[PDB]
């Protein structure tokens, strides 16, 4: 009676029952900014993948909206690392010209920017550590005035990935005091502390990470502790609440998109990057099929937003 | 604390958090052929649609398929109509020659056929009459024959748009016993009687419809009985469900998707076309832009499948 | 085993099941008010419908009563177009003259008054403009003495379409500072940027509205985003919700009844009404059927109010 | 903030808000015929109700009717009680020529016909007694041929009021067997062993209706197997479900309603109307009042028909 | 497969299964306390009813406690009503002694006591009127005193039957205010304008109602906006929270307890039991059998505590 | 007041709250037989996978068994490939003779057996081909007695990974009439047409796999469809249901888990498990972490079963 191969029969088929498509306007691309004039250094863990100095970022963020992509997501790594990690918020920073810079040549483009400590610090870490303890408060509040300083560049979203408790409200008290209540938050909601972040870490240059981040980054085994940490920042204001990271976190994603009545957001990390990568390389996979099958099952998945370093190359495929 | 206009604040950020978008591969267009060789009469209360032969039909599915439409929706016109409606199971019926025709010129595309039983009878109903009564079950036994007659002629899915019950599953079982077993069934679930219909009836020529449908076509004021009516659809073996008409019925096709599982399809009525058509040609609304929204309100009720005479149009702005 | 065309074999079975009816107590009627005395100007673009002087809308509210009509919504042209929009908040407005006449005249009738600031501006925006920016708390602000000033003239219901963040809760704690915590408030709570409101437009003779209302206005394509917005609103303290437009929205309409236990009402729009009547001026549909199934489509959604131009044509045919 | 008491300020809101109405589409009118020529027997303990011969009974469908009542539900009361209770399936019996004269006066009016032995057996009970015992499938067979029966008399639909297991389902293959597929049934699915049926006892003279019959009426304490009723008659095909009694049982009105998409019946008993008819006598309550309050609350349980001896009285107010 | 009627065979299958009981424990008695010593008046609309004195409603409470009455509801008769319900707050009211004299005879009943203005104002109102307005806020304050007054004379419980928005809320802040954070508050959560209270009118010899109580007490239609009307209490504070009437309002009980977690009390009203006692002496009912069942009835929709004038008769019974 | 981070704090805290967690009695060794005695080929895509000697499989079955695995899923490579791949159910076949040898020698291990035509047709479908056209029930005919071969060979369940429909019901049906009622079905109910089966795919050295799996595979866009799919499946009986590909595919798992109440299989495929391997080589990534990682992340979805290449190491890390 009930024979599903049906709707399966068809290429003609297949494209009219087709419940998800990807589109360019799922797409997000990370940038990492370094200091300098005219360099662009290739991350060796993450082919493909590049640091840019100001102005090679303003000419990539050209052939980006070009190309169709409507959002990035801007990374600083500084030139001086100190332990109070003072240089997050100074208006002179590269992150802050980087801003400035974009916001001037491509206009059209939402620029969202990492609101974090971790290259900013020594002991490589989200946040301010003390006895060996990364502070909650004493992080956030450097954190305001780092989401400020963003705001104060022409920054149209900030993207807290600390996973402070609390930050995504007192960011939100910060930006609508300082005239910015049309600055939005994209809240890294759901952060797992994954060894799936590898290739991200040198690609900042970070100092080494010192002791891991499960004090304040999500258990991989922990579904329901996902529900509780959404929550709270939908009621502290979030207008975007991501899951981090992507492939292997789907099932987050889905419980997510459920249940929150919220754009949900996915990050397509450095790790799984450079697993297609290197799979590629030796020729046991195809790159293309897989890199924009993943970026499917993130779409399937419920996912609205996707940060993901292949935003470019999947770009150029949708055109 | 909460300003939702954040996410309205630039094209930018509407593209990222847009719910739902409108493809090629949504749509599907309905076809009128008509008995002789090279002529195209023209709808006089459907401006923009046609009345096709055979030879023009296949003209008119190259420029279909080739600007990405999937499906077609074939409605035939005999030269004869009878009371017993033997017409509608002629091997050599001009609807039989159109699939044989076009699936020849145009394999690729999907061809869906209409079984019903109302341009082929005098009295205009989709059933055959007695004595004032539109009958049930000798209604589907020529039904069975009909879509056997489709398959045979080389067909890829049956759209029955009668709404007799159980018509569905002898269908099934009519196609299985054939041999087409892989030829699907779209289901008119929830057909209602709708005063939308004006413009498709002269369109097809079908005789004085006599008394109204209130018989057999559903209660504009059930809701219900919508879930009533598709759940029986689906246990018969439906692959795809209908909801008809589209625009005002958006509620019936959410409570489908939203409790179903199985493929959802809409019909943009002949009304509906005629309204928008004759409201842009006084210049009191924009025809292009009321079009396209509408077809994107019925992809966010949740359907996948829109059977819509504007869809040629359609495809030629999505391309 | 189950027929359910036995439900519908005669008109005395589809009557007693039917799940929903239209009544008389469902109907509010728009009221365009002008400057001037004794004289009423047809809508070119919304035949049947009129823009009335202070008294001729006087004695339209009595055979709109006398038809057993129980709300009206009062939409104010003014003489006078500010940048700033202060003719809104005017003790001395043709609004309020309007709420102050007719609530002497007929007090047991419900007077709804728009609250928006669209035609008593330049700009032809809902709010006030400043670089380009429809601002929102300025906005507000001035919507909050603008509710004050009905409230103040007799006026039962404020109903603010502006699409403000916030706007109804402010409005709230504005009429409740000022004595008139039993006025109510009628939310425009999901409205969506409509390409429906065409003949609206013209018929407030509200100057060239200049760049589109998507800054604010809902995206037509998103659903879950409806949801958070009615919440909103029901938390600010909205006694009714609304959603607009009505036919081609009854999705949204259906998903605000079934999860907040608050009346519902739906706009049946311009653009729906003048639709209905282009097409019936061409005699490809029966007007009377098509504007009666429509209300019952609402009425079916899940609506309890709706606001139409067809209103006193609809009492005609209830009585 | 929240101040409900706004929707209840002045009559104009109340009737907008009004969730439910009462109509004269959601009446049936319980029709008792005794045999023999023009006479009018009054109900001792029920005032106002009335036995009726086949003759007088057409003029009272007239009346009804007219009123704008659509459906009557017949009971008959034979001159000869037998222990087989075969008159019941006589052709000729009074209850049959009742069903044959109101069919060939008001056609267009839907015949509903109580299927039970309780007046045509002297033990008065539903079934055929044994040992003590009220036998089930026994009982189910006669009433088979007694269903049967009605239609061939030109029933519209069969209202079986046994409380049997699985009769519903063997009345339907009986029905569907004898060509009278069309023929609906409203079973009595969840009715109880209620102490509120008096009046109706003596009114059909039911002779000494012997012990209680707890042993297949539900028991008034159960909530969940009414649920299991419910579900079990509708998987056997019914196309109305009823819960009996009606005021005190408006929990399982709203349960059913609820969970099965199937058109509810309640059931307003003689002692209910008893109840209030013997109040209204020493004026301690008002008639008129009650009665339609009670029949509101009906309506808002979510029933959508209404078997009651005060039909008439509201159709006229109602009118 | 499935015979229901297994559980319906004996006697000792029905106890087994049966879902639920009535038990005294779920038994309020409501006492009326009239001025004077040594009379009991017999209310000429409830047979079996009384006006009790002080030392006849201490005797009264001895005798329901002896049979195992938990709670009982206290209403006050003054000597005097006032345009201004200052009685209702007098240390020296007859209510107040009642509590004082009822709480040092039985020191382990609970009293609870009525919190309304209805017999201590000429207007008949639960509220103050100024130009035939019942008052909201005006009135509440008045409340809030009243519930003192009570709490202070040694209640356990206050039951405000007002139906004044945001009573129960102030009435917490009143009681927590004058140290009786530990007497409860049983809220008249969802009271409706019901036709049943006649009995109670002139047994409380409350002078003419004026016009009626739509301003403020529920629409009989209504269902969704008693669950607005129940949650609006528990977040006030309420403990327990009821539906009246009773009966004919079965549907609403289930509603609140499927849904609040909270326990759920139901009125067994006047013109119910007036039904009950009027329609026995005519013979046509057992009084015993529908008035136990009815209170089974109510424990079936969910209700847990029961205030019936028929208590202490249902309390013999049960013994 | 809400601080997430206590819960995360210490190793001691984070071990209590821990929602779930990794065993060995949650991995399943997938094992490729090939013809010959005491032969071990490497995967040249699958670094530390191996192709074994019936021989060899034995002695690592003893070590697996001995580290605490309880299933293995067999797949045999065949030395002739036939277009009607009759060698599937030769009794003699490889894989029954790898089924008969592990048996006898550990026989507290369950062996699960893959019941396609994939390694045993030149055309490397999982059906048996015709016109281009991947046939169902001429497979499912051939599939049956393979099922049947492998239960007469002794092993305990079947894993049919084909992806025909109606495949199950038809399998259960052989299984029960050749006696083995008592042999288990583990069905890839939800099986996608994947890019990540690379690797596995030249380790069968199954032939030409010419054009893409779609007719009868998943496609990648689907959630609604795995619903559909998954319950067809267990109305037909299965034990066990499998979703695949794993990790991008979490989504599914949790949808299936959540609504079927029957364990769910999951499977870690080729290209996943290449993925890692590659960028581990690399140094990019740390492998044990990642692989362990991404099998907790699994039983996070909400799967008890994970079929993995990395099962034995896992286990030996689990010791
Ligand atoms: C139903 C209508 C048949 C009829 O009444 O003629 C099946 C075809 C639907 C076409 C919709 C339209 O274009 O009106
Ligand atoms: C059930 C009652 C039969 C009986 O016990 O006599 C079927 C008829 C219901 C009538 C309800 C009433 O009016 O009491
Ligand atoms: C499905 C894949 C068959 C094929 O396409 O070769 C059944 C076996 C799954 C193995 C998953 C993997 O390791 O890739
Ligand atoms: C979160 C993780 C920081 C770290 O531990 O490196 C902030 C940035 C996420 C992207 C990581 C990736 O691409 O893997
Ligand atoms: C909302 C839309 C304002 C506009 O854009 O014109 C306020 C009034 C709604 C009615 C519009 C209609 O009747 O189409
Ligand atoms: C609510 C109703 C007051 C009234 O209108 O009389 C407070 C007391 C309820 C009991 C009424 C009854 O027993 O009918
Ligand atoms: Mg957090
Ligand atoms: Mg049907
Ligand atoms: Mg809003
Ligand atoms: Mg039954
Ligand atoms: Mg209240
Ligand atoms: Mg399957």
């Amino acid at each position: 009676v009930h024979r599903p191969r049906r709707l399966r029969r068809t290429a003609a088929l297949r494209n009219l029952v087709q419940e998800n498509t990807l589109t360019v306007n799922d797409l997000v691309f990370p940038l990492f900014v370094m200091p300098g004039t005219n360099a662009v250094e290739e991350v060796s863990s993450m082919p493909g993948s590049f640091r840019f100095t100001i102005d090679r970022a303003v000419e990539e963020c050209k052939e980006l909206y070009d190309l169709g992509i409507q959002g990035i997501d801007l990374f600083g790594i500084p030139e001086q690392k100190t332990e109070d990690g003072s240089e997050a918020y100074n208006d002179n920073g590269i992150l802050q010209q980087a801003i400035r810079a974009i916001k001037k040549a491509v206009p059209e483009l939402c620029i969202m920017t990492d609101v974090a400590l971790d290259p900013f610090t020594p002991f490589g870490h989200d946040g301010l550590v003390k006895d060996g303890i990364i502070l909650n408060d004493e992080t956030v509040e450097v954190l305001q005035k780092m989401a400020v300083s963003h705001a104060e560049a022409g920054a149209d979203f900030v993207s807290p990935s600390d996973m402070m408790d609390g930050r995504i409200g007192a960011i939100r008290e910060a930006l609508d005091e300082t005239d910015h209540s049309d600055v939005g938050i994209l809240s890294y909601a759901a952060k797992y502390a994954s060894s799936f972040y590898g290739p991200f870490r040198d690609a900042l240059h970070s100092a080494p990470q010192f002791g891991d981040k499960s004090t304040y980054q999500m258990n991989p085994a922990n579904t329901e502790e996902a529900m509780k940490e959404v929550e709270l920042d939908i009621v502290e204001g979030a207008d975007i609440v991501m899951v981090k990271p992507g492939l292997a976190y789907l099932d987050i994603v889905w419980r997510t998109k459920e249940r929150f009545d919220v754009p949900v957001a996915i990050y397509h990390v450095s790790g799984e990057y450079a697993m297609v990568k290197a799979a590629a390389a030796k020729g046991w996979i195809d790159e293309d099929r897989v890199m924009m099958e993943s970026l499917l099952c993130m779409k399937r998945a419920g996912a609205d937003i996707i940060f993901t370093y292949y935003a470019k190359e999947a770009a150029k495929k949708l055109r």
